[PDB]
């Protein structure tokens, strides 16, 4: 009827809800436990779908082209440190 998470992060079920990649913008694909594709339509809604899936694969490949550059084609540049070093030798004698 009414209450929080009416959305949520990751999503509902798996796939249920075959979704052309004109619907779909960006997608996400995890590897952890998740090992679960997540679609992301130009609407905001994700959904995540099972990569055992031909017809989600193939949808995939074809996303990677609809946000090809658009996805994130960048890699921002974080900070690090810094080294050096130091040496001591004088002939002999």
């Amino acid at each position: 009827v009414g209450s929080e998470v009416s959305d949520k992060r990751t999503c509902v079920s798996l796939t249920t809800q075959r979704l052309p990649v004109s619907r779909i913008k960006t997608y996400t694909i995890t590897e952890g436990s998740l090992r679960a594709v997540i679609f992301i339509t130009k609407r905001g809604l994700k959904v995540c779908a099972d990569p055992q899936a031909t017809w989600v694969r193939d949808v995939v490949r074809s996303m990677d082209r609809k946000s090809n550059t658009r996805n994130n084609m960048i890699q921002t540049k974080p900070t690090g440190t810094q080294q050096s070093t130091n040496t001591a030798v004088t002939l002999t004698g």
